[PDB]
């Protein structure tokens, strides 16, 4: 709908990406909580817990804006409830774009190393819980770039679809990317982990560095980096490549 | 076992608690998502919602440590994986004390208006889930009041046990205050709350008020003052009349 409001809900998510990468730091890496099943149709202890609670968002009524994706969308009930009618301001095939079979693997296999104590608790179900919170902030951010393509596109529509119709990604890719933005992305939200991370006493202490903060601010930058970004701006591609159907 | 260690356990709920509510307050009051007659039933969505949510934590191998309780005991299922057996700190009898119906209550009736603003996105399913991890962090702070009457009795035990056996419920209470730490925490906790709402920026010069934070962080003295440092000390008092059981 509004340039400025897709800014903004990106924006805001860059805090809820430091919360959840905060909270579940609490935890080690609690390895048991992801080893495979013996058997097929047996799950790990956090597919099993994700496909649970994502069955019970479904019956709440989640997953009905576009930014709202499962990881596991085939077993999905319909809600339960009354649910009033979409907005409807996306291309609606252009929307059923999905990059979260790619965000759960960067999580399990990349994230959780730099962020994560190696180490064990008991609190596996804990850690789980918040894993899930992890990927779905992730996933919404990164699959709000479906309105980040559509308000390009909108903005030069004539120079966009000359390259969707030539179904050239490469230079989709040149024209949707804002190197400088990326820059100041990735510094406010290190200094968002410095901020949110560091550990506040009435007493204004002096502190050596980013020694005392509960996530290094460096992977959130890299994090933005190396993945956020980068799927997002899949995401956008992916999107403007069907914007013309 | 340690009575620093809780203390230290305590000050880290506190971050938990502000990320929690700033987080909630994404959204607005979303009444109908605790309007019984919203959905079929007695239930309302989010009474609905905790309950399945429960029950799936439940299985995961949650609520097997004393200050994880649940809000829904009586219908609580077995956990599907292995748990490892724990060490026994607490006095078994004594620790079965749930305050939990009443932060069921006042978060609905006397919190959520204070930090939530009055209007309607239909956002009910990801309202409840948040509303959900309010209740969780609010609950495991309180009923950590279980480990902090536990060292503190062990320490005086002769004294504590007297009042035990008089069943003297207001010199408990005195015995437990300690009104000048609950001043640093009202202060720390608003200050987490200013620190952890504001916009962050990437200008230094730029200074803001608490208009411009995320919750006010007089809501936070006022929770803790009014409501989590009464029912943590409610724990731990009814922890301690069973005690000698």
């Amino acid at each position: 709908l509004s340039l400025a409001a897709v800014r903004d809900a990106l924006v805001r998510l860059e805090d809820s990406v430091v919360f959840a990468l905060i909270e579940r730091a609490r935890h080690p890496r609690n390895a048991p909580a992801y080893a495979p099943a013996a058997t097929a149709g047996e799950h790990s202890l956090v597919e099993f817990f994700v496909r649970e609670a994502e069955a019970l968002n479904a019956k709440a009524g989640h997953y009905q804006k576009p930014e709202d994706v499962p990881f596991f969308p085939q077993d999905l009930p319909s809600p339960l409830f009354p649910t009033k009618p979409s907005p409807k301001v996306l291309h609606p095939f252009a929307s059923l774009v999905t990059v979260n079979d790619a965000i759960w693997k960067m999580y399990f296999d990349e994230l959780l190393p730099l962020f994560t104590v190696d180490g064990d608790d008991a609190s596996y179900a804990q850690t789980v819980a918040l894993d899930l919170a992890c990927l779905q902030v992730l996933s919404q951010r990164i699959h709000i770039g479906k309105y980040v393509a559509e308000v390009k596109f909108k903005d030069a529509p004539q120079e966009y679809s000359r390259l969707i119709k030539e179904k050239d990604s490469n230079s989709l890719m040149d024209m949707l990317t804002f190197k400088a933005v990326e820059e100041k992305v990735k510094k406010r939200v290190e200094k968002k982990a410095r901020t949110f991370g560091q550990n506040v006493t009435l007493d204004d202490n002096a502190t050596a560095g980013d020694s005392e903060c509960k996530v290094d601010p460096k992977v959130l930058s890299k994090l933005y980096d190396q993945w956020v970004m980068p799927l997002t701006k899949d995401v956008e591609v992916e999107y403007l490549l069907r914007r013309l159907d």
